[PDB]
């Protein structure tokens, strides 16, 4: 079993989870309410500086950032899967995509949204133009492969699974971005059976409802 | 010999720069004058759907993401360095590091100084202090290694080099971080004899320059 310092919402969170539950890796929870500041606390701030979550304690192994958990994960308990291509010339593909959407994709998703969902800041018409306009990028990633960043699932994929699947319980207008819409509905066929209701589709909606309230 | 679009003032072109001079990995140049908005050609974002550089061609073998590259280039090239671990529980430290530069470190840098280097835009205090407190949590991870991932040279130093050599360029107080500091001269005692002052020093200054100037 490996330790989590999670919450159910967080999307970054659920990237580990989704995979764990597919991998078959074991998960000691340990929910961070995140709202109530216990990050904040000296002992996980001593754990981790940035004391953010998902935070991983593999057998004393700390680390953090969901998509560095997903490729070690992977590393360190895949089997028969290849969510994490060897050769290197295909783990590139998987590395830039994952790297899009932390600094990318995700990156705008939270920029448009979370202010709003934390302070109940007006939405910026020009923040949600620059989603649209990285969602454009990866519907032209779409292209080359079936899947994201490979011919088949891989924890990319997984990330941009989330990220979008959030995007859209926000209910943003996906109709422009049909090869989104159509490797959207691929992931959610293929995380059905490893906890994709149970794991990111309540947690989409509770933080949709956290932005729609307010 | 790769090709890579480039840009010589560009941070993480100067990444992939040093790294390349380091394992020895011959570059066909392609300068790309953002300024000039020479990217935004169609036959460019035909290459690049994102339209950025870097941007690597490794014989077909298209790929952006300064730091994807810099672990790509590593794997393809690398030899009797080390500068990216194999065993996983290593490369994931090496990992989060530079998942750290991309998400946190470098792109407060950009949030502080690139606006006002674009618009003339006045300085963020609060923007200011983001920045400085994602240094903390840098000069917090510098505790552990005597680098800053490994207790070896890594890729994550080389991109993390690039992100404080360019703070250091804009003349940001680095005085509350003696880890940093320190690490800091090592960084560029170990790139000296692989062009820092040609590909680094350089490009810092015409960036810092571009921001003192206006
Ligand atoms: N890039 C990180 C982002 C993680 C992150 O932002 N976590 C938030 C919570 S959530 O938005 O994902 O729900 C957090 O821990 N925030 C508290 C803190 O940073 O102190 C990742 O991919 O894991
Ligand atoms: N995360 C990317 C960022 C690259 C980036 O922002 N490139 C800029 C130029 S620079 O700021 O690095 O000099 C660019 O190509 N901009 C043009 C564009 O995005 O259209 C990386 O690490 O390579
Ligand atoms: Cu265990
Ligand atoms: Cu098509
Ligand atoms: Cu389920
Ligand atoms: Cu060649
Ligand atoms: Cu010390
Ligand atoms: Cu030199």
């Amino acid at each position: 079993t490996t330790v989590l310092y999670y919450l159910p919402a967080s999307p970054p969170c659920r990237s580990v989870l989704l995979l764990a539950k597919m991998i078959g890796v074991e998960l000691d929870l340990k929910v961070l309410n995140i709202m109530e500041g216990e990050q904040l606390k000296p002992d996980f701030v001593e754990l981790n500086p940035q004391h953010c979550i998902p935070t991983m304690d593999d057998h004393g192994l700390v680390l953090w950032e969901s998509r560095v958990i997903l490729s070690y994960l992977v590393s360190a308990y895949g089997k028969d899967e290849n969510l994490y291509p060897k050769d290197f010339r295909s783990r590139a593909i998987v590395d830039q995509r994952l790297h899009f959407d932390l600094g990318t994709l995700y990156q705008r998703v939270v920029d448009y949204y979370f202010p709003t969902i934390h302070l109940g800041a007006h939405l910026d018409q020009t923040k949600k133009a620059k989603l649209a306009e990285a969602l454009g990028w990866f519907e032209a990633m779409l292209k080359q492969y079936q899947w994201s960043a490979a011919n088949h699932f891989t924890i990319a994929d997984i990330a941009l699974c989330v990220t979008v699947s959030q995007i859209e319980a926000f209910q943003f207008d996906l109709h422009p971005y049909p090869r989104v819409r159509a490797w959207l509905l691929k992931c959610k066929d293929e995380l059905e059976g490893h906890g994709y209701k149970e794991i990111n589709e309540t947690g989409a909606e509770t933080l949709a409802g956290l932005f729609r309230s307010k």
